[PDB]
């Protein structure tokens, strides 16, 4: 292929897992690979990290897509199970699960399984998304230690809502609540994801759950990159030019003739659009690398194409290599220029994009 | 349980192709199915419309994937071919192609094919994206009529840049240029897509290329839906609740504490996020149907989850049906609320979303 392609550096992936073990030296690793491993490929990303202590996924479907591919490490269902009739599979597949509601707990109480299941009680410490609230947590917790269907001890998990904002006291407050509930309880503790790992060493505890930073991308919006933490970028969104055309001063480009040129120039057309996952919101001027040289996007990003300004005697030609982000272009730069989160940029890509794996 | 799923109404798809034949009664139909048929499924959308005169795709890959699935109809390569070594496949697969540059034409000229290929010369009439400029078009055109590898006559294609803006004279100008070049030439003429079909009956000519409106969605941003033109919505983006929790006044929700409740209420958590293709940009208040009942999104949309405000004694519960857009909730309405183009909303979805076909 020469069009929409994501190149995944397996070497950078391994480097990052090891680099994260250096940053959180007393904690085991839950490699978070939900949403097709953040756009890098669920199964391939797991196979690249046979050293991971466990893998984290959002849904049950993802966890078995892993077992189907031969992945054997423990897989953590971060949101738990959505149907009580799933417990038998989860037990047999040796999936570890979070438990945040009455339905899940009552399911565990009355299920009949050939083996007990390892569980992580999800505690709501401030995010107010999933989890048992503090005032209901002690009773809920106690019922889990009385389950013979639950492998003792009951582990405790939680998640930060604003760890990337060190100067609001949100994280210290969640930590305060997390610590109060865990006092005197056995079982592993886990509350830190990318942000908690890098900015809060007092939240590492027993297990940390690296997601975005595992792929060498930064968790915060302070324009820092994965390299700020010694992590190497894994993904490169690439394509090729399918046309190099003459253009003249005063002439508009794209839908809504929205960019107008102030000079005679040459425009390049890239085989990349939002039908591939590239943000339609990308404003003119956003950087793209053409033949390893940065050129600006001019005009509205279409479903399948993107126009760039090369210059009046630019000698680029149809077929030449284009990098949407990658080596000369961290996805974090593209997120600042487009105002789109790096999390969304690397993850919201379509099945039209080819996948390559190197090293 | 059910999670992220796109339900495709085959009946509505059929209705729209006919309805468009009623709006452009003297023109053949090029069903545009590029980018996985605008998120509806490339092969299934083609199989639902065996009545289409032809199918349009962005890339050669998409056309070949149609032939692989048993689609037998003529397929139009809207951007042409990117490599000269592709001509033999194009010829053998009976793919019709656009020709916009020197490389493609020179390729046609010196290739040796067992059969000639049907071609549509792409003329740049104002969009300044792809196509031969007016002052180079006559010479370029004449070389195509002299090709042994091109099945005569040479057809002429072009595309509108601002057909959804009837008040600016952009479309009349492109039409003026298109008409001047086609004078005295045989061969089919085609310049109209969804907008040209609905708003410009002078631009129908021989072939019209319905894309977005084929799926019952409006090409415009004037709070018009597909129903404004008698076209029925084909896609519904659905999911289910995975939690219904108590929440209290003054408490924030989601990442960044973006939302704070002014009352004790109950929050619902949807198994839908941008890891599925739902816009991360969706602001609190964006409508979502829970049990058929519109509720607002509260807090930032995460990779796998979305929180909604149900009410203090709302009786919704984990497992209940949620509609992100669909029947009751046109994708247009969501586009208006989120400020994201309906084109991108239905198209930029990930492979995590299941596909269902009804009728
Ligand atoms: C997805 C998620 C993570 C990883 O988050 P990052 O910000 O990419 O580090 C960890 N834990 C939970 C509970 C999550 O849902
Ligand atoms: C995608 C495309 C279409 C369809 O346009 P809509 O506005 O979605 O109908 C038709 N023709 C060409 C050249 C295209 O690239």
């Amino acid at each position: 292929m020469q069009a929409a392609t994501v190149v995944i550096n397996r070497r950078a992936l391994r480097h990052n897992l090891q680099r994260l073990r250096e940053l959180a030296p007393a904690s085991k690793m839950v490699a978070v690979v939900k949403a097709n491993a953040y756009g890098h490929g669920l199964l391939e990303t797991a196979r690249t990290l046979p050293d991971a202590d466990a893998f984290g996924v959002a849904r049950l479907e993802e966890a078995l897509r892993l077992r189907a591919g031969g992945i054997t490490k423990p897989v953590l269902l971060l949101e738990g199970f959505f149907d009580a009739r799933d417990l038998p599979t989860i037990s047999a597949q040796h999936f570890h699960t979070a438990v945040h509601n009455e339905e899940q707990l009552a399911a565990l109480e009355e299920a009949s399984l050939d083996e007990p299941v390892t569980v992580w009680m999800k505690l709501d410490t401030g995010m107010h998304r999933l989890g048992v609230r503090p005032e209901q947590a002690e009773a809920f917790y106690h019922r889990l230690t009385q389950c013979k269907n639950v492998r003792q001890p009951v582990n405790i998990v939680s998640h930060f809502a604003r760890a990337d904002e060190p100067k609001c006291g949100a994280t210290e407050k969640q930590l305060a609540i997390f610590n109060t509930f865990c006092e005197g309880k056995p079982g592993q503790r886990s509350i830190a994801a990318s942000g908690g790992i890098l900015l809060w060493p007092q939240s590492h505890f027993d297990w940390v759950r690296p997601g975005i930073i595992l792929y060498g991308v930064s968790a915060l919006e302070d324009r820092s990159t994965g390299a700020d933490f010694g992590c190497q970028p894994v993904m490169s969104l690439t394509s090729s030019l399918i046309a190099v055309r003459e253009h003249k001063a005063g002439e508009p480009v794209g839908y809504g003739g929205t960019w107008v040129s102030e000079r005679d120039t040459r425009l390049g057309v890239v085989a990349m659009g939002y039908g591939d996952g590239y943000p339609r919101a990308a404003p003119s001027g956003t950087p793209v690398l053409v033949n390893g040289r940065e050129v600006p996007i001019v005009g509205r990003v279409a479903m399948d194409m993107i126009c760039v300004d090369l210059g009046p005697q630019a000698q680029d030609k149809a077929g030449d290599p284009v990098i949407l982000w990658g080596e000369g272009l961290p996805v974090e730069r593209i997120a600042e220029m487009t105002k789109v989160s790096a999390y969304e940029l690397i993850t919201r890509l379509t099945s039209r994009v080819a996948m390559k794996y190197v090293d």
